[PDB]
């Protein structure tokens, strides 16, 4: 259903987030001043 749906694309607008969070990661992370990775 719709409460299905919203949480279909969170749970991926979220894992890009996970993505973004496993992207260095001490690197990005580390390198995150001002985002400068």
């Amino acid at each position: 259903g719709i409460l299905d749906t919203l949480k279909q694309f969170a749970k991926g607008v979220g894992k890009d987030l996970v993505k973004g969070a496993a992207q260095g990661v001490l690197s990005t992370v580390s390198c995150k001043l001002a985002k400068t990775c």
